[PDB]
């Protein structure tokens, strides 16, 4: 509309109803000029770390992380009272846009409004550009609504052929100025709507039964098994007798079963105590990338983390593996620390009922056919893929964790649940791209066909609001005794948690899963 | 609408009619940035003074004090002609908003308009945030319409557990950016309406009878009482005789009565003459907080001031207590003075008809059952709570005093009249919150996920208008002789009162109650 | 319910202490009484209480 | 808390008697009536609308 | 109970001669008499409690 | 405060162990318990205060 | 029963009633080996908070 | 229930189920009970063996 009229309002709220919750979040953003208005091809040839791609002058909005849309109290209402969750629908607004001229004259910077400058915005609803929003990376909104965030720069990667970065003829370049975009001055605003495709609810419960205990403890099976090949307690001794017996109540390892535990790929285990670890360097011929379970694409080594869903150690246990996601608190400085106390460990231990341990094995298997002259031999199953009859449980969603991922576009996929957690989506929420339109500087008065390299220095600010409709399943259970709940157990604190401190800093000192309530198999 | 169009007009008026008066007040406000756009948790552990809470970047409007809405002549019309008062309805406008960029370059500050900046406003009509407006504190509009005032900063307190400030798990944090808010540029304006819940009229009259004199002076009672247990004028002497007599006209202390005076909690009495006071230090083991009547919550000592309604000394008397509210004139400098002449003392003496004195007692009580060998003993009743049959009178409203208070949200309360005076309201007039929206400064051209700490320096100005509909009861009385009125008795003055002085300063040199007219019990 | 103790007297003259009708120590002084504005008022009958 | 219901950042416009004497000790010093405004940070001395 | 007793402190009690109303009290009004008053006028004041 | 202090009289304070209700008090009722009573019958009497 | 649902703008998490009992030989709120059902805790109703 | 490790001791995730907590039909000698059920669609079992 006009310069003196606001194009939007601040809406941050959560509306609860039975079966539904609607969250809305508004933030203030600042967008700089990226790459000095240029596309730049980027890459380095570094063994397994070899990459190539392009960085763009554009930037984009990602709300993909849960604490963007929920307060700690709203997250508590959700996970204590509900078995399930899934987004129905979304809409995004960008408004109250302000473009700033910045000038340096005497060595100090002054800022003024440039009222006729535009910002460009388009949402890619057709997914024609590489989708980077699901990669588990920084640039999402801050969890605290008063914080102002910088819009992250957009870039993508190509095909890496071997361990060299050099492109081949299959590599694609994407110019974003090649997409129709809405141009906005200070009176203009942007809006888009989105509908989530139907997806299974996340399970916000933990099992109150074990996969192998599903039977009736009071009853025998009508099935029979071989109890022993000899009399006595000792191997390779006694008289040889085939002793068959009914499977009685009380020996539950020998019960026949309809179902098996899920798939496993063993993971290397590490101790939070420095003295209990073998000494493995960070880089070298023998490095920690070598010893972690890893996959190989096209010669390159990729850490398998978190990997297929598996039970893992508790968050307070000494041991941990790459199956656990790790978050940091404020205390570390410099992107490195020697203390695990500064870090937020995640535990999948809840799924120990239906899932094999990450650091142990799926089971043990008979290698050979024994006979009178051949002793039985067993081997470990460290990695076992899926066989008919397995049932498993997906990784939990976290308050600091990703909401969704984009299912890769390929002609096959299996159980498309994202391994870092959340909702696999063939058509995820679109990426909304934004850049500052270049404003040339004072030109030369003689025509030159060279492109304009000289530009006014600018940046823009504004507000962005995101609304999501969530569908929730209310817990209904006949359990008599009380459930586990998520509570404040923190006790007496100098500075209370989940609030700003003396200096005005807002930190998240815990990692909160969704699984508290229980449900029987 | 637009930058060159005013979004409101100046309305300051009072419209009088029989049964109704409507006041309207317009002021100019200035809003700075508070806490440098941050929430800050605040507290100190100081014995009884221990507190904790948060200060917010937000600020709020409070008109809660009477002289905001009335001129001294309008207050005179009200209290001379009317027995009663109470607000019907309210509406508030905020308009003509101006956001200013301030820049420092050579060591001097320049100010410019920032036309695209917004200010955020919301009224909390649902009372979900702690209500601080009733606390009897500074930040209300100035009484003189030409004065420009600063908008007060908002903050609240938590639960204090013991004498230590450390929070427990019951403490709540409130983010105001979590409430939907209207965003306003210079063309935009804000408006809200409010209806007062029905509340008893304030009594603008003083009683022309005494609670104990309500009888007919010409007549005897038909009741009888014990006059004496002995002959003669002396105690423990004479002949023992039970002497019964009718209660005759002329001895009115012995009349039987239907009603009792109100409740009392004795208060310590101080003299305005320094030589007539015992020497009590301000702080120490023995301090003045120790000697004043006080209450104890959770170990902490709170001054009981003003306390339950009680008659007190005249405003010109030598003695005073904490039952009296004290206001200051301009003369003191530095928030301290040794002279009572600089202070405006308030007197409840008008209620001496139905209320016990603040510094004396409720009465005296018999301790024991006397007999022939036991002499009668009496003790003072310093504090007596309410018994069936008491009738009392509330504290008076003052021209400098608070209009309303919020009744605490609790499952019991008794006679919810605010002890500092005014109208107890379950749903009081809402708090209207305002802050300047942050405008980031020139950012870095490389993405960082840290929050933006760098901001343009700004402030905003504008006008706020408040309209209140008041319902008034006109005095109707058959009193023959003239009433006491509120008049200008000041005489010949170098600088007349209730007007600006030579230097342009507007001060209030008197404290004006509402009780002049009289009414019989 | 609420209580304000009241002084007790005997209908038997010999069982009462000797209290004069008027004086410095009078019966108005010994009866439970209230004070408005300095004046003493007999609290009679007073708040409801069981009696003899 | 009932006694903390106020705004911690603001002073009252009310005034009270701070002390009857100079110094830290009882029954000592010079006799002076010292009045002061009720400042932020001393919350025991705030005037209040409600009682426990 | 006047005090908090302990191993070295004996418990002490005092009489409650006058006690006002607390939440949870229930009482009974004075009886009407054939020679007694029928009604009274409730005083005109901005508070009264149990106007019997 | 028990007494009115003066230049020759030191201030004296006493404890309030029992204090009934005065105008302006606000309180909070006892909590209900999972093992506790749901209701009670208000006694049939011609007065009661805060019948919780 | 009629219930009021909590609606509050409190940002940080509430205190909740949870099973904190830990690892138990015989779990609480269930029958024991001998078939006896006991209540080993007393549970109030006040967990959530509200401002004055 | 859930078995945690090789020890039987329950944790806070274990559930107890009282069946007297479900509405049930009570039957004397003249009464009878009936219920109907529909199978969800499921693939046929293969009652054949492969000839290739
Ligand atoms: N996150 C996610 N996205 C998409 N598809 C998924 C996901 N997780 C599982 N699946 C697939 C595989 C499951 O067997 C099936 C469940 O469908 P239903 O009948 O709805 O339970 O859907
Ligand atoms: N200030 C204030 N706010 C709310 N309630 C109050 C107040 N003062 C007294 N009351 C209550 C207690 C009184 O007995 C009653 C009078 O109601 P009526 O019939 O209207 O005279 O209302």
């Amino acid at each position: 509309d006009g310069v003196g009229n606001a194009s939007g309002d601040w809406h941050c709220d959560s509306t609860w109803s039975e079966g539904r919750v609607t969250t809305t979040s508004t933030r203030t953003w600042v967008l700089p000029t990226y790459n000095n208005h240029l596309y730049l091809r980027i890459g380095t040839t570094a063994n397994s770390n070899t990459y190539n791609g392009f960085s763009t002058p554009w930037g984009y909005f990602d709300f993909n992380r849960f604490h963007c849309h929920f307060s700690p109290r709203d997250w508590q209402r959700l996970i204590n009272n509900n078995w399930g969750l899934r987004p129905k629908s979304m809409r995004v607004k960008i408004f109250n846009i302000q473009v700033k001229e910045v000038t340096t004259s005497n060595g100090e910077t002054t800022v003024a409004n440039n009222l006729t400058s535009t910002v460009q915005i388009f949402a890619d609803s057709t997914y024609e550009l590489p989708y980077v929003m699901d990669a588990g990376q920084e640039g999402s909104f801050p969890p605290f609504p008063n914080d102002v965030f910088m819009v992250p720069q957009y870039g993508y990667c190509g095909v890496v052929t071997g361990k060299n970065q050099n492109q081949t003829d299959r590599n694609a370049f994407y110019c974003l100025e090649y997409f129709p975009s809405q141009m906005l001055r200070t009176g203009n605003n942007f809006e888009v709507s989105y509908q989530f495709e139907k997806v299974p609810f996340h399970s916000m419960y933990a099992h109150s039964q074990s996969l192998d205990r599903m039977m009736n403890p009071l009853l025998d099976q009508y099935l029979w098994h071989l109890q022993s090949t000899t009399t006595g307690n000792s191997l390779n001794q006694g008289t040889a007798t085939t002793t068959y017996g009914k499977i009685t109540t009380g020996d539950f390892a020998y019960y026949r079963k309809n179902w098996l535990p899920g798939a496993c790929i063993k993971q290397q285990k590490f101790s939070k105590n420095a003295n209990q670890n073998y000494k493995i360097p960070a880089s070298g011929g023998d490095a920690l990338l070598k010893y972690d379970t890893h996959t190989t694409l096209n010669g390159r080594w990729s850490n398998m983390a978190p990997g297929p869903p598996m039970a893992t150690a508790g968050a307070g246990d000494s041991d941990f593996s790459n199956s656990q996601l790790i978050f940091a608190g404020p205390n570390p400085s410099g992107n490195t620390t020697t203390s695990s106390n500064n870090l937020l460990f995640t535990s999948e231990e809840e799924i120990a009922t239906t899932n094999p341990r990450d650091t142990d094995m799926f089971g043990q298997i008979a290698d050979n056919n024994q006979n009178a002259t051949t002793a039985p031999h067993i081997a470990n199953l460290d990695a076992m893929g899926i066989v008919p009859g397995m049932v498993w449980q997906n990784r939990d969603i976290y308050y600091q964790g990703p909401i969704w991922a984009k299912v890769p576009h390929t002609d096959g996929h299996f159980h498309p649940s994202p391994l870092m957690g959340g909702f696999g989506l063939k058509h995820p929420p679109p990426q909304i791209f934004i850049k500052n339109t270049p404003v040339p500087a004072n030109p030369n008065t003689t025509f030159s066909a060279a492109r304009i390299n000289s530009f006014l220095t600018q940046y823009s600010t504004g507000q962005v609001a995101v609304q999501i409709d969530w569908e929730i399943q209310k817990e209904h259970s006949k359990r008599w005794n009380p459930e586990v709940q998520f509570t404040s157990n923190y006790g007496t604190q100098n500075s209370m948690l989940w609030a700003p401190d003396n200096a005005g800093n807002y930190h998240e000192l815990r990692a909160i899963g969704s699984r508290f309530l229980t449900h029987h198999l």
